[PDB]
């Protein structure tokens, strides 16, 4: 069983060169996929079984369509971005999360203070 890839959102990453540490994987998927439809929300991990790999949070599910097929394979850190879609990254989110915290706010990125 395997339909093709098909869209769901999200898309998925493994191909990042192993010696980055977030701050520029996302700012780099951020800076590409925004016009290939919207990029709201790029999530990556430095977990043992989340290497360089990411996935992408798209507003519609049709802009990873484009994240993923538009390049599908393009150059990236020295690597071919083999876009593919998530199983739903969401889970994903949380489960690479690096903890698991229940959270209840998702939504605003604004803070309630400017502290030091």
């Amino acid at each position: 069983a395997v339909p093709e890839t098909r869209p769901n959102h999200t898309i998925y990453i493994n191909n990042l060169n192993e010696k980055i540490k977030k701050d520029e994987l996302k700012k780099s998927l951020y800076a590409i996929f925004s016009q290939f439809g919207q990029i709201l929300d790029i999530l990556v991990s430095r977990s043992l079984k989340m290497r360089g790999q990411a996935f992408v949070i798209f507003k519609e599910v049709s802009s990873a369509t484009n994240a993923l097929r538009s390049m599908q394979g393009f150059p990236f850190y020295d690597k071919p971005m083999r876009i593919q879609y998530a199983k739903t990254d969401s889970d994903i989110i949380a489960k690479m999360k690096g903890t698991f915290v229940e959270r209840d706010r998702k939504r605003e990125k604004r803070k309630p203070k400017s502290q030091e």
